């Protein structure tokens, strides 16, 4: 069906984008990067999270698949060798779906902006200290004082959650976690310290309570947003669909980017 | 209906559990502790931890409340000074049940043993080092060398599973954490380290290296397992019920645990 | 002898500066903000980082002094109601001195600056990724990828350094404690993640990959640093010095700041 | 002068030895395991740890080396084809002696045994929860209730230490450093968290709460201590010397161990 695919801009993935769209012109496959059925992403896993958003419109009439040009990334899971191959099994299709969930964020103002996150979405000042309030479904769980908080999907939880002392889980789980960065814990203050698992249908509501501008991220994207009233947390009812075409376990992918491979 | 008490056995705990006797006489309440269908716990958490193993064999006819007459315990969290209006709704009925994951612990030998778990099943060495390898559904992750290993249901998630680093998530998800205790990490050692949260149906199992002795825990209860095989991991089919008899959210509670009563 | 007192500037320590001020004046003790031998800070940490930054240029003629107008400080360690002892104590003199050592920051361009800090001293980036070479002693250790990094004085231990996962160590130990900001730890990119502790005379050395401009901070002062060639953390020569009337063990201060008090 | 060598047991280590031995039978060298002077050790770093204790009466009169017949070690960082280069300049002689701090343990009961450590010291109980008071220099600092605890030398740092989370600290500051195991902290439990880095002089104790047996390991030798009433810890007045023969900086030996060699 109708297909596109993204490069990372180097040599080595421009290269096969071309070769691909060549072997794909060898069958009833038409090139359209407006409504595309399947998105290809060569690159990392920068790369992957730029084609999700690109296409963040029409998730679910689209099938992910990411090229990794470099090291093995966690959405870019196939090799650059294999193209061929996945050039064929795409064409005659008859592939499965693989769905993940998605992440939702809302900003108040002053307005509301929503944003859809694949790995995360952090909240950090603008420049003065970050202290703001933590409610949990309308019950106030704490003040965070510290450099600032990583809200982040099942997938997310191996890239910035990892480093932040969070649990990495699969994400057939439907649910977000979130962790803190570097909070200030004494007889005044008080965190809870440890990762929240949240999930489904849970709301997590963080409300300033001082300075109201906050330096929020949404991916690689990060936006300062000023006057804000609220920033609320929720597993999205959308979700990313990957095409699958063999079996690659998370924790498979977990043990080839960690431990060995 | 039929019930039953159990008690810390402190003087406290005693006379609470009389006085309440005999608020259930005034009722049709039979107190039957071979067949009960509430099970009341006066005590602390371990309290009310040896009422759920008590009755494990029963957990699809039992409704457990757990009353703390110490400091809240996150199983007992219903006071001293509330028995009686306890009483009154325990013997009308019409209250709404709540159910929590339990995870189930296989011991193959070389013959098969295996427990239920409310809290986390750990695993130690007898006395030498305790290397093992982990294997998630068949698949290799790790070999795992330290001073143990624990496997945590979601309320047990602020019990040792939140002394290890481990997340803490909220029990409506069906799921297991494994956290890690002092693992030795360096250019020939590598795990992990990051807390790892599995979904129901995933097995995980441990793989004895050298030596099969292992210090087994399950709660508050603790056995040597001799000639091991094999450890298996995975959320067990059967649940855990409370009777509920009022909004107390789990959020809530690890508010009032954790950052301010 | 000369002294002068900085002050919060709320009512609560303008007040309390006033009426010191008046104390003194019953003494031989003449007010001189010009050269000073005696600082004393009236309201918090800040205030005191504050004070101690308005005279590092004459540390090893001042003596520093500071009272809590809020919460007991680290630095400020003295009761408002016990300002008149204070007075009374100071003015007749023959009092103790304590030293804690200080840290040494040289950023070098293409110039050099350098600055005192008795905090910390931390590394971020500009807004790209966060890429630096660490070099200890002219060998390098490692390249971090993360958030940034810092290199704490003994008594920023119980600071900055101790929201990083630092230890606390006791300040009559001449070293210095360098701790990671969420660092990206996999196949690839390998950090050492557990703090480092430098003795006197050895030079950390930090070099940029890419981007070289740097958000660099000293205590509250955070300054962009741009066309950065290197950063070096060295223990400083230099001291500050503290006027004490009476015991109160470093540890005492930890205990009551974070324990109990 | 007079030497001895031991051996981890295996193949490779006794045939380096008899080898060595060979190559020392050349020169001016007497072969003593009474009285040596030189104390060689091939195998890992328990055969050198073991070496350590087999000699701990005549630190002050022997210098210590360790060749590794497998991995990098710490304390054996010399390799076997060097072995007779190692043989030539010990027997010229004219090296240099490098000095580690070490770490006395204290053990009183209801009597007094004393013991050295070059890694580290740990204490767990019996068998029942692990309650403790943490005494600094005969200030109460916390009530420590957890799994254990850790008391690690400068060199012990990059060893158990590590794995808990302490700070590795350069041999060159003579210090000890605590850290914990597995800590509980609620509302009403509550411990430092942090690791706690102490100077020459100080006096760190614990004292039983109930029980009264524990497990006081010191490096690999464990022994079950009954009957406690206090464990002190304090740097040695000993230390342990170490025959130099070129530069391998300790941050280099760290780097090569745990980021890449
Ligand atoms: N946030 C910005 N613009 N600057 C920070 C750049 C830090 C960096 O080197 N990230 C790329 C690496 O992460 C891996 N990765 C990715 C990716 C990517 C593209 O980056 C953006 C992402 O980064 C993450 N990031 C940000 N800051 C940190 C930090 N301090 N430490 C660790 N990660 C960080 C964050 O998640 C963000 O979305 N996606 C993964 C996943 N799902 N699973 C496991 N690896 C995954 C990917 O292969 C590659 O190895
Ligand atoms: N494992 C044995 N026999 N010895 C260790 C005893 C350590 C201890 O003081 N535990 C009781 C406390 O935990 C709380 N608790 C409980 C409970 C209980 C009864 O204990 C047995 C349980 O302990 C836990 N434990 C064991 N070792 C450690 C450790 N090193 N650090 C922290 N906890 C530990 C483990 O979980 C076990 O099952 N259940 C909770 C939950 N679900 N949520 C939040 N608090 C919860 C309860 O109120 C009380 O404040
Ligand atoms: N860095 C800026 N401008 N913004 C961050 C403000 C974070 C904050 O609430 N700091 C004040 C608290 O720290 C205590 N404190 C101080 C102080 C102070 C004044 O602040 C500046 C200092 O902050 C520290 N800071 C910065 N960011 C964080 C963070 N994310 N988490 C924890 N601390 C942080 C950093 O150290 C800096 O110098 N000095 C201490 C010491 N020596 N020992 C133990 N407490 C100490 C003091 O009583 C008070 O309870
Ligand atoms: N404590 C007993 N009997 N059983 C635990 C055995 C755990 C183990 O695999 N240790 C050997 C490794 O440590 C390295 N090592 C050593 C050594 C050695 C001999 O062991 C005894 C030592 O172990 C340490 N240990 C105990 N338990 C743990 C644990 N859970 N995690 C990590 N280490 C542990 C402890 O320190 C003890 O003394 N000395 C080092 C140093 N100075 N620096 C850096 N590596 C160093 C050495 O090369 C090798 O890679």
């Amino acid at each position: 069906m109708k297909y596109m695919i993204t490069s990372k801009g180097d040599e080595k993935s421009d290269l096969l984008r071309l070769n691909m769209i060549a072997g794909f012109g060898e069958y009833d496959m038409e090139y359209d990067d407006v409504e595309p059925e399947i998105v290809i992403s060569i690159g990392g896993d920068g790369t992957f999270l730029s084609a999700f958003h690109q296409y963040e419109e029409r998730l679910d009439e689209i099938a992910f698949i990411g090229i990794h040009t470099g090291h093995l990334g966690f959405y870019a899971d196939w090799r650059p060798a294999e193209a061929d191959k996945l050039v064929k099994l795409l064409a005659k299709g008859e592939y499965q779906k693989v769905s993940y969930p998605l992440l939702k964020t809302t900003v108040k103002y002053g307005k509301e902006a929503t944003y859809l996150a694949l790995n995360e979405s952090t909240v950090k000042s603008s420049g003065g200290p970050f202290v703001v309030d933590v409610v949990i479904n309308d019950i106030h769980f704490e003040r965070f004082r510290g450099d600032g908080l990583c809200m982040s999907t099942p997938s997310g939880t191996t890239a910035y959650n990892k480093s932040l002392g969070g649990a990495l889980m699969h994400p057939s789980i439907e649910a977000m976690q979130l962790t803190e960065m570097a909070s200030i814990n004494n007889r005044v203050y008080r965190t809870i310290g440890s990762p929240l698992v949240f999930p489904k249908h849970h709301v997590v509501s963080l409300q300033p309570v001082n300075d109201k501008d906050f330096q929020i991220s949404v991916d690689h994207l990060s936006i300062l947003h000023r006057d804000v009233q609220e920033i609320r947390y929720e597993v999205s009812a959308k979700k990313i669909h990957f095409a699958r075409f063999r079996s690659f376990p998370f924790w498979r992918r977990v043990h080839d980017s960690f431990i060995e491979d």
